RNA sequence: AAAA
RNA sequence: AAAA
């Protein structure tokens, strides 16, 4: 699920770190144009990050892009979530002009937004990453290496909204997990290089099945097994670990 | 779980043919000259792997019993079997009423009345071969873990296909069963359209039965660039398709049984 | 049950951990729109909590939420449960309108609301809960954690209000109760992950199997006979405990 | 409960097809070399599992007294029955008054008139076929628990359904009697429609009968993702839906019967 | 069969 | 076969 980031330097800074927390999230993430990049793959294209900002505010250049990006939203074929650095309260509509505030002000209101702030920031990330899966389908929560048995291990962890999801949604998602493999340890991608990978959750066998099919040759696979609650070793790409070890969490 | 093979070419007929069938389970069945590196024979060749080694096919018939130079190679088979690493399946082409025991020497004759009342043998007749096909495959997986019925190539949907059915002896296996599986399947998947192999070279196969989310990915895994991996859910009962290696067929389409 | 909650964050402190509660009663909360979210599902819908309290009565950003979910409650489709953190006697009402006033007073009145105080906490949830409980169908009270005889277990207690319910009421009901399960232990959720689950209360042999199945793979199910009573095991996911043992209470 | 058949190739018409009855009971049926890894030869495999193993089916006829190679499978068969381990019940194909004891020796002959008095016994004949098979089976069902009538597959508003038919004897059951039962469901559902099975695969199963609420959500539980699970309620006797994995059922809906 |  |  791709992202879209729309945003000036004075918040660059907060980019890219929202940026990493939502690229260890298996999201798609696109910073460095935008508005001929939404007529791309399906109609489940990305979510419009507006970075609003009252420096943001103030680039009338950087206006336009919000509008090709709200006038063709109408056509349903991109959603925008808007990021408030700043609260609704202190935002300098006074300088905006007639037809500028009109705007923004119809869609704050009609159109949810999200607030963001430094302080707080691990809850502001996870209202911003949540909004990104809250109209899409099951969930990706950010990987997460932890030490089992005295064996490395990153967890990819996904949850289902509701309980069930249409037969013939892998057709339709737009996410392949060979672009979120790194190739070099120094690399930075949401899966480690040559660390292995579990998944984790709840799930369909044919769910488990294609996210587990394009790691071969590249990563060590674990599966998570509910009855008993250990993982389970299905490929043998590391020395040392054969398909069928169990780790006692 | 491999096997290995015992008999006369008076019954090589039989064979191949029973063999083909077998090799269609996905099982690993050695005759003549393979892929070991070791010495070759079926006698050092029990010593590979792991304790489940393979099961010991002896076929037995009036010919097969009359060469002493064929005897000893179910002396040694049997000899080691009481030690647990390799279990035999005595295949009987003739029935055991009209089995020439009278030419065999007392010792050849109580060597075998011993092992074909303890241990177990399976009848088989060309006449009623569908059958008897059956109970010998099935006898190899009786002591087995989860089963693996032939591959069938069916049509769903305007599509060809291929199923690999499993089913899992009784409801549970153990958590670490897949360390001591001696079955991988990179070895029964075709490279050439001529070359026979269980699995058909480029026709995408097709995952059929209850089992474990881990037992899934195992099978599934080994597919990636060698053949279209297809899933089938019992929610609603259609096939899933999870690799896209044949042009036209994208991972997520449904096939209506 | 659903549960749409609408409030201000000078409230925000009770909001969460009154919502708790009500999480832990088998009940769908829902927070952070609310209107067009009411279309969704069954006549049944939900329950509007109307935090009324004095700074959320000055909000009227705030209060066109109270018009559309009470024009809209007409029709049947929502009720509204209107919380008063503050009593009757002391709530600002002269500094809404004439309309404003008139529209309040008349819904306080022929709508009934429920009183809450942080003192008398105990009683003031349980009141909440209820009034939620007050049109609905078989109850849920809060799941209690409980050790019987060395074996950690959680009770879902639920009773049936009168002595029987529609044949077909199953049809009509909104609570699948696979969306309670926790996946993770860290993860908050009615159903303690991993935790065997127990059905304590009299009630159909139906309704025992609607809520039992969906805990295969999930949890330890757990059943009480009246006959003798003793809790009866009928799943087994954990180690060490067979189906068929009995826990003297 | 499981059952293991002792017969001979002279009665196999009437064996199976007693034993397909016998199937649809949910009865766990064994005649030779069955998926139970252990060796065929029901003698050793009497020792699997708990105390209550299993009734042994002695098919007794003419024939089969002739036997000798079947002679001994009945001697230890009874032996351990002594201990209290397995109890045997004799099916006569015959009537008592022609079975051929004469050329029985000696010692057969005091042997069986000693298990066929003390011991109760079956009689069964092809004619009157409907009594035979419920004596047959009920014999099985005497000295057990809660009773498993045949699956019968009716129709009702419209819907197809199969009922799974259970009786209590008497009127109360050990509270830890679902520790001890060798019943477990997921052993009898089909997983291929022409796999043939107790439950009908991706048929709805419904659950007939008065019993406890934990018999029922013991029974239930295991059918999830497997087949639409109804249940009778007596209050006013409608089938109720409690899963929904066919599509156009919905859990909750009512079955007039 | 509405904690049998 | 929706963590068996
Ligand atoms: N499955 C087979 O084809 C088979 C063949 C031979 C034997 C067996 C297994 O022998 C076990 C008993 O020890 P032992 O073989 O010493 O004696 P015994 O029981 O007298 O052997 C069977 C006699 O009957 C014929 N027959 C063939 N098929 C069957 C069959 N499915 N059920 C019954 N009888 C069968 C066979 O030719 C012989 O005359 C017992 O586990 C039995 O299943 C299975």
């Amino acid at each position: 699920p791709q992202a879209f980031f729309s945003h000036n330097n004075k918040d660059k800074k907060i980019v890219l770190e929202v940026l990493e927390h939502l690229r260890q999230s298996l999201v798609a993430t696109w910073i460095d144009s935008l508005i001929q990049q939404i007529i791309a793959g399906i109609s489940k294209s990305q979510y419009f990050l507006a970075f609003l900002s009252n420096e943001y505010l103030k680039s009338d250049w950087c206006w336009d892009e919000l509008e090709q990006a709200y006038a063709l939203h109408q056509k349903g074929k991109v959603k925008i979530i808007p990021i408030l650095l700043t609260n609704r309260a202190q935002l300098d509509l006074n300088a905006l002009t007639d037809a500028r505030r009109n705007f923004l002000e119809s869609i704050l209101t009609r159109l949810k937004y999200v607030e963001f702030d430094p302080h707080n920031m691990t809850r502001s990330l996870g209202s911003v990453a949540e909004a990104l899966w809250q109209n899409e389908a099951v969930r990706f929560e950010p990987i997460r290496m932890i030490k089992v048995n005295g064996t490395e291990l990153q967890v990819v962890e996904f949850k289902i909204p509701g309980s069930n999801l249409p037969v013939d949604f892998l057709h339709h998602w737009d996410l392949k997990i060979e672009d979120f493999i790194a190739t070099s340890p120094n690399e930075q991608k949401p899966v480690k290089f040559d660390v292995p990978v579990a998944l984790y959750g709840p799930g369909p066998n044919w769910l488990y099945a294609f996210l587990t099919l394009p790691f071969k040759n590249r990563n060590t696979v674990f599966v998570f097994n509910s009855r008993t609650s250990e993982y389970i070793c299905v490929y043998s790409k590391s020395a040392g670990l054969a398909p069928g070890m169990v780790l006692k969490g």
